[PDB]
């Protein structure tokens, strides 16, 4: 688990997010289309996107990027108590949309970067660690629903 006190860090740079969630989901998944190609492949409605001038013209990644994070605010919002979101959210990834837990991780990542990219005073270090638990506690409550499923 995470502190009560890194709970409130994962939270306060979360507020931070939300001012402009739409921005902060379009750079996410541009740091990560980018960073690791493979994960663009995923998404039949984004394969056309070649550049990065392309994928920041586009609205429907934008608008996409707002609905991840979005349910990505929920999820941390519930502080580890998110079984409920959680269930139906690997049962989806691993069999609709096949996902290995590795692109999970690159998400994080590309979480990590732009946050520290946009909000460094409200990303410190410890902050970016609570973060990064915060975000690993999740992938690794999937990866026991990506098992229980066999996938694969
Ligand atoms: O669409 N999940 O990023
Ligand atoms: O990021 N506020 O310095």
């Amino acid at each position: 688990g995470l502190s009560d006190g890194e709970w409130q860090q994962v939270l306060n740079v979360w507020g931070k997010v939300e001012a402009d969630i739409a921005g902060h989901g379009q750079e996410v998944l541009i740091r990560l289309f980018t960073g690791h190609p493979e994960t663009l492949e995923k998404f039949d409605k984004f394969k056309h996107l070649k550049t990065e001038a392309e994928m920041k013209a586009s609205e429907d990644l934008k608008k996409h990027g707002t609905v991840v994070l979005t349910a990505l605010g929920g999820i941390l919002k519930k502080k580890g108590h998110h079984e409920a979101e959680l269930k139906p959210l690997a049962q989806s990834h691993a069999t609709k949309h096949k996902i290995p837990i590795k692109y999970l991780e690159f998400i994080s990542d590309a979480i990590i970067h732009v946050l520290h990219s946009k909000h460094p005073g409200d990303f410190g270090a410890d902050a970016q660690g609570a973060m990064t638990k915060a975000l690993e506690l999740f992938r690794n409550d999937i990866a026991a629903k990506y098992k229980e499923l066999g996938f694969q």
